[PDB]
């Protein structure tokens, strides 16, 4: 019973969690294995970050030039290297905490949870999606960047973001673990404007069957309709357009609670169009597009 | 930038989640030194819960019918107590990951992180608010129980919750770690309802100061209000009633953006009449109060 914002347990993350300082700059690294994860403008000055030229900048950074600090231990680089828009510090010792981990690049729509950290230590845990616009709209602040995103499949932590930067509209940008930005981004202190934020339409329709799995039917309609006249709605209302494999993979929401996938979108789409009406759907007053199928189905069935 | 429901990092408390089996009932335990807290209806059958004496359940369990199992493997359980809902479980180790931790009880509207927990395993991690009825609105399934809720202040765990009941209406009900009830349920399979989930007041405005902090301010007003014209207004609402010390807690935030806290009343005040005429606060449709000013302070600031 019940239905929340659930972020994955994050302790396995936490044990990764190091603080990388170059010169004045301090922010998080990712320690796993022998090597240290961490963005590329801890070596950048403010004065840098106007227009870096990252490997001119690396020249005149040596091994001893990046403090990783564990805990309260300080760990011993031995060698470094720029790969895209993160540094690889290695280290001469393994982290004891190394968990079973993958590096994961993922699709917009895709959701993770972000151990946001400052100074090499955890503040909190919260569950994200990677917008249509390939932005995250997270709570970071001065100091965060290095925290990550990751999923987690029993033992196995597959990260898929670092974060890097905000926008000067208050969403933050960042890479994968190869450090390579999601979306059009770049690692300088430039405005850059994000594109249209659309919403997760096959995550909002698994949030309605996620509501209907708890009790709240009161927008389950009597009509259906067809993708391609669902789509021309979730076009007008800024929604992705559906396809044959979003239908896929809501196939066993739809047949835990008997309602067809076609039905749920005509539902949708009568939300759309006439709205709430002041009344709330899982405790929310607007259609939630921040829980993918997958999030549904672990979360009404208790997967560990 | 941006506001997020955020959960303390649950890594401290994981590593103290162990599964508690007593003859065919299995549930979570919290594994803190040498002892093993757990719910006490771990003891019963399905068809003890419609009314079950716990003294006289208990006589027929010995330390050997406890089965405590962390991670893969077994402790050995040397003393068994009964205090109030939870029973307490000697074993013959201390837990080598027990964190720096206090048993709390909390007071209704004060918020938390819960890690649920199946088979003594973690699924996930969220944000709760122990609702002025003394319910919280959890996601929780069958086998949840023994899931705890808790606080933390640097190193400090502060355990406030265990996890024991799901009303007939799909809200939870549990104990603190001495194993008293929040609110006046009952461990017993027997309807018991809820009263009135009011919102809490102080939260909201709490939340309102952190969308003016990150630049959501559509809301604020021409207007102040006294804490006595407020008051009607709340009561009107079903919001807890404010008094002076929710507006002393609220003095940081009010400091920070200039706002008075009656000003921030009186924009609730309106809000609370008008609604939000489709708009969205914070990326919300309704007003949260799930964030005390202490979690604003603590995610506005970045504490770790
Ligand atoms: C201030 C802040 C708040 C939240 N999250 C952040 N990452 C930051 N920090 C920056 O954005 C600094 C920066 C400037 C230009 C390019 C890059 Cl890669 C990074
Ligand atoms: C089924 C479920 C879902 C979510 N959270 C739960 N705790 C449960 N389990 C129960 O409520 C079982 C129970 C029955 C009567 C009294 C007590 Cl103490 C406990």
């Amino acid at each position: 019973s019940g239905f929340r914002k659930m972020a994955f347990p994050s302790g396995k993350v936490e044990g990764c969690m190091v603080q990388v300082t170059c010169g004045t700059t301090t922010l998080n690294g990712l320690w796993l294995d022998d090597v240290v994860y961490c963005p590329r403008h801890v070596i950048c000055t403010s004065e840098d970050m106007l227009n870096p030229n990252y490997e001119d900048l690396l020249i005149r950074k040596s091994n001893h030039n990046f403090l990783v600090q564990a805990g309260n231990v300080q760990l011993r680089v031995i060698g470094h290297s720029m790969q895209n828009c993160v540094l690889k510090l290695k280290v001469d010792t393994a982290n004891p905490k190394t968990p079973k981990y993958k590096f994961v690049r993922i699709q917009p729509g895709q959701t993770f949870s972000v151990l946001a950290c400052y100074n090499g230590s955890p503040s909190g845990v919260y569950q994200c999606a990677m917008r249509p616009n390939f932005t995250i709209k997270g709570s970071f602040l001065n100091g965060s960047c290095g925290s990550v995103g990751f999923n987690i499949d029993y033992d196995c932590v597959s990260f898929c973001y670092m974060h890097h930067m905000e926008l000067p509209t208050g969403v933050h940008a960042g890479t994968d673990l190869e450090g390579n930005f999601y979306g059009p981004f770049v690692d300088r202190q430039t405005a850059q404007a994000a594109g249209t934020d659309t919403t997760i339409t096959v995550n909002v329709l698994a949030w309605l069957y996620a509501a209907v799995i708890n009790g709240d039917r009161w927008f389950l309609n009597r009509f259906t309709t067809t993708l391609n006249d669902f789509n021309l709605v979730a076009m007008k209302y800024n929604y992705e357009p559906l396809t044959q494999d979003h239908v896929d993979i809501l196939g066993p929401l739809s047949a835990q609670t008997g309602i067809a996938v076609l039905d749920m979108c005509a539902s949708l789409k009568e939300l759309l169009q006439n709205g709430m009406n002041g009344r709330t759907i899982l405790g929310s007053a607007l259609l939630e597009d921040e829980f993918t199928p997958f999030d549904v189905v672990r979360q009404c069935s208790g997967v560990t």
